[PDB]
């Protein structure tokens, strides 16, 4: 019985559990235990949660940041439905109060015992809040569509819970003896690093010939006392050749995870190259066989652990804040004590002057860290940055981070996961925290898994991600079932796309399309492809898959197009997803995630650019899912101006198009939608650098809202300036050649959107800092990020920045 599970875990996480054991690594062994029971006691807690507390776990709310409204309401055991009229300002209960009395009359005669399940979705309606504060309601009301809810009893929501049954004396210089290696001449650079910059000095070595397997036994000496290496400090090797050609690199913690200094001899299996790399990880390559190892000797010292801590309890400027000439590092460190007293939110600037190479400053720096008032989240995001490796800051950072909402957590989740690659050991506070939150919220649970599942093909993180995944599973056995269902859909889809690629090679679109439909209609594909939660959205219920509607785009990686339909969800149950295999999909997810962040900040200052935030989810190696936006066409299609329709100038295709989708008065609103979304995405794509936009990767929806697809290009990689296209300019202007009233309302939208993002310019900056961890080729250098500072123009005055933004815009009308 524990063997079925372990086995289902191996399947699910993409690595066999037996590969852990088989490592005889003690660090990994107590990781697996200290975490198995954090997680099971977490689940313990879970199966005794109250019923509403269960709803808040399995189906956490969806929420937006005077008039009336129609709502069909059901019950479980039946199909009889009543329509209502409630306003947008009622609570969920008014509805339920009113829902039972129209029953208490048919069945011929207590609203607090209930919840409104949205229909054919794992979404529910309950709480403090008005009706239109809800993400579904304020959404059905635009679409003007009737909400369809279900009165689900407390007895029913406990039934589901039930189902989910589970020292400092050493003052000589530190040095290593080099030994052998196993792949002109050969060089071996080595630095002592803490975070970003180095403690000691650069230390090359004896030259040898590429005649190698080489042997060095040169005693390599480092410029720093031993009593003064910090608790971290990573030692950082690098192997090249000249008469410079990079070869491999390798890092390692100078201390045991269990705290003690590292002696004495060990073997370093190195990762290759492309030139000395403090940021790569401090575990070694799994490729044992192929891998160039390096062997060194970490010398002896008597069993010196690293001192616990009541015994580091030992001990006009401000044209300053928010790079130095550090004839100013002084006054910062000098009067550090009332930095803490009178300026707490500059903790970071301080750590970035603290001496890590000498333990007296560190002990003193840490001394102010424990008394430090906690920070605002924006600040804690800063401290996660690589250049604050320190266990303690990271503890402080995590400490200040518990004041996150599950909503903001979900909003920064992709970065926090990237941060997991910096961590120097396995059992860190961030991991404990993420699993804590994840186990405590099933939407968080969902997306944490997939952020990890999607990287198990990358050797540098397969072990850690694997390890956490398994823990998550030990604490959520049921949710493991639901994720298998998903991973199997994706397994099959992949096979089906392989077939579609191959088949399309030798035959026509109707033939391959009709062939695919049979592949699908096999018993095995119908079972796998149906009746699962959507990896893109766990409240979306992919149920009965419509094969007649499935197709594939006749382009290079032949993405698939899968429609679905729930009968107990009606029209809002007919949804689709896109399978794409071939491309790395992490670039887009980042882009769509940031854009969605833009729509939140704008909405939080009362500005709705009617944006369009479709899910994008990478699931595996160059493989992931994209969410389908029904009722939408590419501009490029629309502008082909074909015959059929009911356009004398190509300029008018788009507008005519718009007209035919919105006759009578509805064309007013669509133009408006159009104008708003076009302001959003124009500013979105200008701030972010999104390149070569053309009518093939811009889509418009019948409502009018336009949105962008295919985000390959990013942060102005080929300075990307503002773009305004004549033919949306022509739609904005309702047809007219000279509609300055409608066009400048449009310029304002843009200016507002731009200024609102500028006041959070720092959030985006902190968030792009952490993503540097992600290996995204168009996001690695220090000055890919300066693109975002000169976009946001964050170093100018608000009246000045908007001066220059105004130049950029005006030059972009001028193209048309
Ligand atoms: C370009 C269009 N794309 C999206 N359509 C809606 N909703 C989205 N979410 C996306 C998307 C996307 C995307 C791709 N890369 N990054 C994001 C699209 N993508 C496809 C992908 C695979 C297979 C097919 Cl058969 C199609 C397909 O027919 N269209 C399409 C073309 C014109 C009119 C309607 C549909």
């Amino acid at each position: 019985v524990k063997k079925l599970i372990n086995s289902q875990i191996s399947l699910l996480i993409g690595k066999g559990l037996h590969e852990f054991d088989s490592l005889r690594d003690p660090e990994v062994n107590d990781f697996r235990t200290k975490m198995r029971q954090f997680c099971e006691e977490a689940a313990a807690h879970r199966q005794q949660l109250g019923w509403v507390e269960w709803l808040q776990y399995s189906f956490p709310l969806q929420l937006e940041p005077n008039r009336a409204l129609l709502v069909n309401v059901k019950f479980e055991g039946s199909e009889e439905s009543f329509t209502f009229q409630v306003s947008t300002k009622d609570m969920p209960l008014a509805l339920m109060a009113c829902a039972l009395r129209k029953k208490a009359t048919v069945f011929r005669q207590q609203p607090e015992e209930y919840a409104l399940q949205v229909n054919g979705r794992h979404e529910y309606l309950y709480g403090n809040y008005p009706l239109c504060h809800f993400q579904y309601i304020c959404s059905c009301l635009h679409s003007g569509l009737t909400p369809h809810l279900t009165m689900v009893h407390s007895s029913s929501i406990l039934a589901m819970r039930d189902e989910q049954s589970n020292l400092w004396s050493l003052e000589q210089p530190f040095s290593i003896e080099l030994i052998e290696g196993r792949k002109m001449k050969l060089v071996v650079q080595a630095g002592l690093f803490h975070g970003n910059e180095m403690l000691c000095k650069t230390v090359s070595s004896s030259e040898v010939n590429v005649c190698s397997e080489p042997v060095w036994k040169q005693r390599l000496e480092f410029d720093i006392s031993v009593c003064d290496l910090p608790r971290m400090a990573r030692l950082c090797f690098a192997l090249y050749a000249v008469v410079d050609c990079p070869i491999a690199w390798a890092n390692l913690m100078l201390f045991d995870y269990k705290d003690q200094l590292k002696t004495g001899e060990r073997c370093l299996y190195m990762w290759p190259s492309v030139l000395l790399n403090p940021a790569g990880t401090v575990r070694g390559n799994p490729n044992t066989e192929s891998a160039a190892a390096l062997v060194i000797y970490l010398p002896e010292v008597a069993p010196v652990y690293f001192p616990a801590l009541e015994k580091i309890l030992e001990l006009l400027r401000e044209i300053l804040e928010r790079e130095l000439y550090e004839h100013e590092k002084d006054l910062v460190w000098k009067m550090r004590h009332e930095v803490q007293e009178h300026f707490p939110e500059a903790l970071a600037r301080l750590l970035l002057v603290t001496k890590w190479n000498k333990h007296e400053d560190v002990a003193q720096m840490l001394y102010l860290l424990c008394s430090w008032p906690e920070l605002p989240v924006l600040s804690a995001l800063e401290l996660l940055d690589f250049s604050f490796p320190d266990c303690y800051v990271g503890s402080f950072a995590i400490k200040s981070l518990r004041k996150l909402t599950d909503d903001e957590l979900f909003q920064y989740l992709l970065q926090l996961v990237q941060v997991l690659k910096y961590e120097s050991y396995l059992d860190c506070e961030l991991t404990k925290f993420l699993l804590g939150r994840a186990l405590a919220n099933r939407k968080i649970g969902h997306f944490l898994f997939w952020h990890l599942r999607s990287e198990m093909h990358v050797p540098s993180v397969a072990l850690r991600f694997g390890l956490i995944m398994e823990a998550y599973c030990r604490g959520s056995t049921h949710h493991m079932k639901v994720l298998m269902k998903q991973g199997e859909a994706l397994s099959k889809l992949k096979a089906l796309n392989d077939f579609v690629k191959v088949s399309s090679q030798k035959t026509t679109k109707p033939q391959t399309k009709e062939m695919m439909h049979m592949c699908m209609r096999q018993e095995t594909y119908m079972e796998a492809l149906s009746h699962l939660q959507s990896p893109l959205d766990p409240s979306t219920l992919l149920e009965e898959v419509c094969v007649e509607q499935c197709t594939f785009m006749d382009s290079k990686m032949k993405p698939l197009w899968i429609m679905y339909s729930s009968e107990e969800a009606g029209s809002a149950g007919n949804v689709g997803i896109i399978f794409k295999n071939g491309d790395d999909l992490r670039q887009d997810m980042l882009t769509l995630q940031m854009i969605q962040l833009m729509d939140v900040l704008w909405k939080q200052e009362g500005l709705d650019l009617r944006m369009t935030p479709y899910g994008c989810l990478p699931t595996g190696d160059r493989t992931g899912l994209i969410e389908v936006v029904l009722h939408s066409d590419t501009i490029a299609n629309i502008q082909l101006n074909k015959s059929n329709m009911a356009a004398a100038f190509n300029k008018d295709a788009l507008l005519n198009w718009l007209k035919s989708k919105n006759p009578g008065e509805a064309l007013d609103r669509a133009i408006e939608e159009f104008t708003l979304s076009c302001a959003g995405y124009c500013v979105a794509t200008y701030v972010l650098g999104i390149g070569d936009r053309h009518s093939d990767n811009i889509m418009i929806r019948e409502s009018g809202q336009l949105f962008h697809i295919d985000f390959g290009h990013f942060l102005g990689n080929f300075r990307v300036p503002f773009i305004l296209t004549y033919d949306f300019v022509h739609v904005i202007q309702q047809g007219k050649t000279n509609n300055s009233e409608k066009f400048e309302r449009f310029r304002g939208y843009c200016e507002r959107a731009y200024t609102i993002l500028r006041r959070h310019g720092l959030l985006f900056l902190h968030l792009f800092a952490l993503m540097r961890a992600a290996g995204l080729p168009e996001l690695s250098c220090s000055k890919d990020i300066q693109y975002l500072k000169d976009s946001l123009a964050l170093g100018k005055t608000e009246e000045e920045a908007l001066k220059h933004f105004r130049v950029k815009f005006n030059e972009a009308l001028r193209e048309s």
